[PDB]
């Protein structure tokens, strides 16, 4: 092992989103150790949807994502068995209570619009919202609902990009880039 970008990925990230990336990875067969360009992306995703999740008054959003498999289906059925929603076939990060909607961030390093149809071809739920960020300042959301005020979703772009330099200026963007 010893690659570079896990020493980038632990001093970059605070060491509670480390820690839960790497039981996400490992309860679902991968380790941090060899799929490093994956640990860089899920400690990613997961700051994204803390900020995201910050971005509210206080009692808006209920956080789906950091949680085990288990645990957050059972608050995805209580939430469904409460509001009157739909039961998504796949896990969701956020539930948006001031917009009673489920919401799937995605972050990636290619066109907001690509990634977009991906994941609303993999959704086809039409109901949860989608909201994707990239690591080039771009965001793309469902109806154009952005959900949060512009200032929130500004923060999260500007991590995105700090995260893309610090990456580059040890050499390890590009490999980050076309791996996605
Ligand atoms: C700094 C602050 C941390 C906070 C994220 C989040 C932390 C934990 C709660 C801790 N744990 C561990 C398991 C059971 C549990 O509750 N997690 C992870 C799953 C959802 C959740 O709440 N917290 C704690 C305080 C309120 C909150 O949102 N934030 C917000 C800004 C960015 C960030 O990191
Ligand atoms: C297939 O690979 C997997 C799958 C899982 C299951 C739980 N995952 C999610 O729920 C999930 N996964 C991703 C994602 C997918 C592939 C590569 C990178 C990511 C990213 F961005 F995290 F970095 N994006 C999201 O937005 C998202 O909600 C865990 C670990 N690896
Ligand atoms: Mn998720
Ligand atoms: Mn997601």
């Amino acid at each position: 092992r010893g690659s570079h970008m896990e020493d980038f990925v632990r001093q970059c990230f605070n060491p509670m989103i480390v820690e839960l990336a790497e039981k996400a990875m490992k309860e679902y067969g991968e380790d941090p150790k060899i799929e490093t360009n994956k640990f860089a992306a899920t400690c990613t995703h997961l700051e994204v949807c803390f900020m995201y999740s910050d971005g509210g008054s206080k009692h808006r959003f209920e956080i789906i994502e950091g949680r085990d498999r288990i645990m957050a289906w059972t608050v995805v059925n209580s939430i469904c068995n409460t509001t009157g929603v739909e039961k998504p076939k796949f896990l969701p990060d956020l539930y948006d209570y001031k917009e009673n909607r489920f919401i799937e961030i995605g972050v990636t390093r290619r066109e907001v619009h690509i990634y977009y149809l991906e994941k609303a071809n993999k959704i086809k739920s039409e109901k949860t919202h989608i909201h994707i960020f990239s690591f080039t300042g771009e965001e793309m959301a469902t109806k154009a609902d952005y959900t949060l005020d512009e200032e929130s979703r500004a923060r999260i772009k500007t991590r995105l990009f700090t995260i893309r330099q610090e990456m580059a200026s040890r050499s390890l963007w590009d490999s980050f880039r076309q791996s996605e």
